[PDB]
């Protein structure tokens, strides 16, 4: 039970700003991590290390995740929201 589980996702722009409230980060194959719902921390299911989140929003899938191999199962991970351009 414990490879992982579900987890706490705190996204941000590589600019110090954020992927906010409703930032749906699911990978290109549909890896639906989860989606921020208050500031930038997505409540995630799961993050798998080593993967590129896609990050959507208002301005919709703007930035995407890069997530490293230091992710965790039930705890707080803060990510790179990476914008396209």
């Amino acid at each position: 039970v414990l490879k992982g589980k579900r987890l706490f996702a705190i996204l941000r722009l590589a600019d110090g700003s954020q992927p906010p409230f409703g930032a749906s980060v699911t990978s290109e194959k549909g890896r639906e991590l989860g989606m921020v719902a208050d500031e930038g921390l997505a409540w995630l299911s799961g993050v798998t290390p080593g993967e590129t989140l896609s990050v959507n929003w208002d301005g919709k899938i703007q930035c995407q995740v890069n997530v490293p191999e230091t992710a965790i199962s039930d705890q707080q991970l803060l990510l790179p929201c990476t914008p396209q351009k």
